[PDB]
């Protein structure tokens, strides 16, 4: 298991524009197109992202390309974030994948605000961090996914994904 397989499980794969859990226009493997309520706006962002007139449909290879770009972006964002980097550097490889997953879902900003959980993770207070991570809108809105990520940090294994 690795970050790609992990995210593929959590986000799924869709080849036509769809609305995410928050009601936003998305495509592929969790690639957010826009928060705008306009489908035309979404179609426009899609074409600009792909480099062609898609008409709201993309191929599997195109989806995977956006996916690679998005994972790369997430890691790079973590590494440039003053609050995130030190946490990431302190973690084992499995737990690092859990941090990337949260950044991919909620953005660098979203994550950087879990101040208390981050400190606990950096201190390796696993169980406490798990409890603190759960007291969040994130966990209450997407509980199954949040439980998988939380378990990943807590145990340092991929068991929630097998
Ligand atoms: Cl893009
Ligand atoms: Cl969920």
């Amino acid at each position: 298991m690795n970050i790609f397989e992990m995210l593929r499980i959590d986000e799924g794969l869709r080849l036509k524009i769809y609305k995410d859990t928050e009601g936003y226009y998305t495509i592929g493997i969790g690639h957010l197109l826009t928060k705008s309520p306009s489908l035309n706006a979404a179609k426009s962002e899609l074409d600009k992202a792909i480099g062609r007139n898609t008409n709201g449909v993309i191929t599997k290879d195109e989806a995977e390309k956006l996916f690679n770009q998005d994972v790369d972006a997430a890691v790079r964002g973590i590494l440039r974030n003053a609050k995130l980097k030190p946490v990431y550097d302190s973690l084992d490889a499995v737990a690092r994948a859990a941090l990337i997953n949260m950044v991919f879902q909620m953005g660098e900003t979203g994550v950087a605000g879990f101040t208390n959980s981050l400190r606990m993770l950096q201190q390796k207070r696993w169980d406490e961090a798990a409890v603190n991570l759960a007291k969040s809108r994130w966990y209450n809105q997407t509980p199954n996914r949040a439980k998988r990520v939380i378990t990943t940090f807590r145990t340092g294994t991929w068991d929630a994904y097998k």
